[PDB]
């Protein structure tokens, strides 16, 4: 398709990072080249061609839905924003646009 894409490898990395971070909220910037998210810009959440597609963060609760706070984060920068949630299984994730609307990510 012609929508944003994400590598299965990055999803695995993200979900494992979330599991490792639990119960804290893991957060990082989604990056890569062309039209595929396949790299991460790690951020201190614990107490050529490269581009920043947006952000990804985890929820320690079983909800992958965004809060009002998340919407304010999504609007600051980046086109895409992923939220992963407990139990962090293969399908425990959802992607949203800069406005908080759920959008697709083709897994490649
Ligand atoms: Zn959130």
């Amino acid at each position: 398709g012609s929508s944003m894409k994400i590598s299965r490898g990055l999803l695995k990395t993200i979900l494992e990072a979330a599991k490792s971070a639990h119960p804290d909220e893991f957060i990082a910037l989604l990056s890569g080249s062309k039209d595929v998210m396949d790299e991460l810009i790690f951020l201190p959440f614990v107490s050529i061609g490269m581009k920043v597609f947006g952000t990804v963060h985890s929820h320690p609760s079983p909800s992958c839905r965004p809060s009002e706070e998340d919407l304010s984060l999504f609007t600051r920068f980046g086109k895409y924003h992923i939220i992963v949630c407990y139990p962090y299984d293969e399908n425990s994730w959802k992607c949203y646009n800069r406005k908080g609307e759920e959008v697709e990510l083709e897994v490649v």
